[PDB]
């Protein structure tokens, strides 16, 4: 069901949280080989997770449940918000720009921590 496909979709984006906050642990090591690996990691994370996020919303559509279209609508545009900085990181690290990967780090963290509540009013509307 499209409610067990969000919960693959949930664990996938708990794994990139998982891994996301083990490479900041690296990164504040200066273990950049690690990070380079992470990163790359994290990138196949949420390119699957984004697919996922998209079959669902598709879905949900496709069964007319209005209220799941609105949250999953606005749960995707909150993700590209993630998804822009997280690549905006990766330039940085690419970059050598220290200053800016820990500001964008920091950013990350707290587009993730916001898009919470309606990550859980998601599971409980499909
Ligand atoms: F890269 C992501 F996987 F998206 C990512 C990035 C940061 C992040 O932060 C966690 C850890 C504490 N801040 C809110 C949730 N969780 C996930």
């Amino acid at each position: 069901s499209v409610k067990s496909e969000y919960a693959e979709a949930a664990a996938v984006g708990q794994e990139a949280v998982a891994v996301f906050n083990t490479m900041k642990a690296a990164f504040q090591n200066g273990d950049k080989e690690a990070v380079a690996q992470y990163l790359a990691r994290l990138a196949s994370l949420y390119t699957r997770h984004e697919e996922l996020l998209n079959r669902i919303l598709e879905k949900a559509r496709r069964e007319g449940n209005k209220e799941a279209v609105t949250l999953m609508n606005e749960f995707t545009a909150t993700f590209q918000t993630g998804k822009s900085i997280f690549n905006a990181m990766v330039a940085a690290f690419k970059n050598g720009d220290d200053d800016s990967f820990e500001s964008y780090l920091q950013a990350l963290e707290k587009v993730t921590a916001k898009g919470e509540t309606l990550a859980d009013q998601i599971a409980k509307a499909l």
